[PDB]
């Protein structure tokens, strides 16, 4: 009958060295299936096909990955997970280290 999205695990905080590819995948669950934003700054974040910043969602996966990553890429990041019966919403912070 409809079960709002969840967000069921996200890492609170994650550090990576610049110029590595950073990866960050979070699980969720929702019926049906929920629609997934990544946003930095009031800015939703979109794939890149030729470039450094792709996203890859399934069904109760969503993965952000940064190529070569740069100091400039570090902030906040938050995942919104939305369907007809609610939603969901999270923020990851993530350091560029030196």
């Amino acid at each position: 009958r409809g079960i709002p999205p969840k967000i069921e695990a996200l890492p609170s905080d994650i550090s990576i060295d610049e110029g590595k590819v950073l990866t960050v995948a979070c699980a969720f669950t929702g019926e049906p299936t929920p629609e997934v934003t990544w946003s930095c700054g009031g800015r939703k974040i979109h794939s890149q096909e030729q470039g450094r910043f792709h996203i890859e969602n399934t069904d109760d996966l969503t993965t952000l990955i940064i190529m070569d990553v740069q100091k400039q890429d570090g902030g906040l990041y938050t995942l919104s997970l939305g369907n007809e019966f609610g939603s969901d919403s999270a923020t990851v912070n993530i350091h560029i280290r030196s």
